Protein backbone atom coordinates (compact mmCIF):
# COMPACT_ATOMS: atom_id res chain seq x y z
CA UNK A 1 0.00 0.00 0.00
CA UNK A 2 2.87 2.02 0.49
CA UNK A 3 4.93 1.31 -2.38
CA UNK A 4 1.67 2.68 -4.86
CA UNK A 5 1.75 5.90 -6.31
CA UNK A 6 -0.29 8.41 -4.16
CA UNK A 7 -2.67 11.09 -6.01
CA UNK A 8 -2.74 13.21 -3.03
CA UNK A 9 0.85 14.78 -2.98
CA UNK A 10 -0.74 16.57 -6.56
CA UNK A 11 -3.37 16.96 -5.44
CA UNK A 12 -3.29 19.52 -3.18
CA UNK A 13 -1.51 21.79 -5.69
CA UNK A 14 -4.53 21.94 -8.43
CA UNK A 15 -6.88 24.80 -8.13
CA UNK A 16 -10.01 21.94 -8.15
CA UNK A 17 -9.01 18.96 -6.61
CA UNK A 18 -9.94 15.49 -7.94
CA UNK A 19 -11.13 14.88 -4.20
CA UNK A 20 -13.94 16.98 -5.34
CA UNK A 21 -13.88 14.82 -7.75
CA UNK A 22 -12.50 16.73 -10.91
CA UNK A 23 -9.90 14.25 -12.96
CA UNK A 24 -6.48 15.30 -12.95
CA UNK A 25 -5.57 14.76 -16.00
CA UNK A 26 -8.17 15.22 -19.34
CA UNK A 27 -5.89 13.90 -22.59
CA UNK A 28 -6.41 13.58 -26.15
CA UNK A 29 -4.82 10.58 -28.06
CA UNK A 30 -4.52 9.76 -31.62
CA UNK A 31 -3.35 6.54 -33.56
CA UNK A 32 -2.21 6.23 -36.71
CA UNK A 33 -1.11 2.67 -37.80
CA UNK A 34 -0.18 1.00 -40.88
CA UNK A 35 -1.16 -2.59 -40.81
CA UNK A 36 0.04 -5.03 -43.29
CA UNK A 37 -2.63 -7.46 -43.03
CA UNK A 38 -3.66 -10.86 -44.45
CA UNK A 39 -6.89 -9.32 -46.05
CA UNK A 40 -7.89 -8.42 -49.62
CA UNK A 41 -7.46 -4.93 -49.89
CA UNK A 42 -11.20 -4.51 -50.16
CA UNK A 43 -13.42 -7.56 -49.26
CA UNK A 44 -15.89 -7.75 -52.21
CA UNK A 45 -18.66 -10.39 -51.92
CA UNK A 46 -18.05 -13.97 -53.95
CA UNK A 47 -15.74 -16.55 -54.18
CA UNK A 48 -12.74 -17.69 -56.13
CA UNK A 49 -12.76 -21.29 -55.62
CA UNK A 50 -16.28 -23.73 -55.49
CA UNK B 1 4.50 -77.03 -80.20
CA UNK B 2 8.74 -77.58 -80.76
CA UNK B 3 9.46 -74.05 -81.61
CA UNK B 4 8.45 -72.24 -77.74
CA UNK B 5 11.92 -72.17 -75.81
CA UNK B 6 11.66 -74.84 -73.44
CA UNK B 7 12.54 -74.44 -69.69
CA UNK B 8 13.46 -77.97 -68.85
CA UNK B 9 16.72 -77.92 -70.58
CA UNK B 10 18.05 -75.28 -68.12
CA UNK B 11 16.22 -76.97 -65.25
CA UNK B 12 18.95 -80.11 -65.15
CA UNK B 13 21.24 -78.11 -64.34
CA UNK B 14 19.89 -76.28 -61.15
CA UNK B 15 20.36 -77.87 -58.09
CA UNK B 16 16.67 -77.16 -57.11
CA UNK B 17 14.28 -78.12 -60.32
CA UNK B 18 11.61 -76.58 -61.21
CA UNK B 19 9.69 -80.04 -61.64
CA UNK B 20 10.40 -79.91 -58.03
CA UNK B 21 7.95 -76.72 -58.08
CA UNK B 22 10.85 -74.08 -57.22
CA UNK B 23 11.04 -71.07 -59.38
CA UNK B 24 14.03 -70.80 -61.69
CA UNK B 25 14.28 -66.81 -61.39
CA UNK B 26 13.60 -64.23 -58.49
CA UNK B 27 14.13 -61.11 -60.10
CA UNK B 28 13.85 -57.87 -58.45
CA UNK B 29 12.53 -54.90 -60.51
CA UNK B 30 12.66 -50.86 -60.03
CA UNK B 31 10.85 -48.89 -61.83
CA UNK B 32 11.24 -44.84 -62.26
CA UNK B 33 9.30 -42.42 -64.28
CA UNK B 34 8.70 -38.93 -65.15
CA UNK B 35 5.41 -38.86 -66.25
CA UNK B 36 4.48 -35.01 -67.65
CA UNK B 37 0.97 -35.20 -67.38
CA UNK B 38 -2.16 -33.17 -67.50
CA UNK B 39 -3.13 -33.01 -64.37
CA UNK B 40 -2.85 -29.82 -61.65
CA UNK B 41 0.31 -30.25 -59.47
CA UNK B 42 -2.03 -30.82 -56.23
CA UNK B 43 -5.50 -31.46 -56.81
CA UNK B 44 -7.34 -29.39 -54.21
CA UNK B 45 -10.59 -29.94 -54.37
CA UNK B 46 -12.71 -26.58 -55.37
CA UNK B 47 -13.39 -25.55 -58.59
CA UNK B 48 -12.11 -22.16 -60.95
CA UNK B 49 -15.67 -21.97 -62.84
CA UNK B 50 -18.94 -22.45 -61.87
Amino acid sequence: EWLKEDYKNVDRTLALKASDNTPQLRVDFMFNTIAEKPMPLYSTPGLRRI
